[PDB]
């Protein structure tokens, strides 16, 4: 765990409130004292009291992941305490919190620019994670925060594994676990889906089955109102049934950088599922 994430001394971290329940845990927010002395905002979660040593072994897990990763678009990991107690892992603050919960609260409140600006960071983050040859499986509105800045990063790295949620899955990790950075590139399609939505919920409410048939016999997920059609577009690219026609993440990124340069050509405006 101390490979790819500093210790630090619990004197430096103080503890404000209580913003979040995790699964380990209760979830922080707080400050941390550097050795320069420049206090910072943190995220602390903390690992229950009377944790089994399986629970802590999967707590710091996590840590050892986003340890490993240092881009802007990523959540960066300031540290982890385990000599003493309660167990945490620190991380940067994000004062918007989880970004579809965020995005419900503003429902139709930012210029297609903005959402396009959320997008290309998710994108570029994954770019990252997918060029170190991890597999996040878990790539989902809730998992991404987003900062004071509107600044979207990836985070919760609890399913990630070196090279689960139904809705945000590719047909073929459903079908038999067959898990790469293009299934991770269809779950950017779903959340490309949720932030034109303003986190709408992948599929509303329709049993697991349902989304799995449906998604498997070719509908998709419909335009979210007012969806750019190159945005729409970019969706069912992401939502190939063949894998290797789905765009990389290099390829995502080049895609929305174009239409931030271009906001003129997102003025194009395109059952409940289609097919
Ligand atoms: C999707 C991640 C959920 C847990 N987490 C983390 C986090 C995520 C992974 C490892 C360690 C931590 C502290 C920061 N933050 C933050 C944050 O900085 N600001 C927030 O408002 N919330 C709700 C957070 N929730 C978290």
């Amino acid at each position: 765990v101390h490979e790819f994430a500093k210790e630090l001394d619990a004197t430096n971290i103080s503890i404000d409130k209580v913003v979040g329940a995790g699964e380990f845990g209760e979830v922080c927010s707080g400050r941390l004292k550097l050795p320069s002395k420049k206090e910072i905002s943190v995220a602390i979660k903390t690992l229950k009291v009377g944790y089994t040593e399986k629970q802590r072994r999967d707590f710091l897990g996590e840590a050892s992941i986003m340890g490993q990763f240092d881009h802007p678009n990523i959540i960066r990991l300031e540290g982890v305490v385990t000599k003493s107690k309660p167990v945490m892992i620190v991380t940067e603050y994000m004062e918007n919190g989880s970004l579809d919960s965020f995005l419900r609260k503003h429902d139709a409140q930012f210029t297609v620019i903005q959402l396009v600006g959320m997008l290309r960071g998710i994108a570029s983050g994954m770019k990252y994670l997918s060029d170190m040859g991890y597999v996040h499986r878990d790539l989902a509105a809730r998992n991404i925060l987003i900062n004071s800045n509107l600044v979207c990063k990836v985070s919760d790295f609890g399913l990630s594994r070196v090279l689960i949620p139904i809705r945000w899955t590719s047909p073929e990790a459903i079908a038999y676990r067959k898990f790469t950075s293009a299934s991770d590139v269809w779950s950017y399609g779903i959340v490309l889906w949720e932030v034109m939505s303003y986190g709408e919920r992948p599929y509303w409410e329709m049993s697991n089955q349902d989304v799995i048939k449906a998604v498997d016999e070719g509908y998709r997920l419909p335009p979210p109102m007012d969806c750019p059609a190159a945005l729409y577009q970019l969706m069912l690219d992401c939502w190939q049934k063949d894998r290797n026609n789905r765009p990389k993440f290099e390829q995502i990124v080049s895609i929305l950088d174009k239409l931030i340069r271009n906001p003129g050509s997102l003025k194009i405006i395109t059952s409940n599922l289609l097919l």
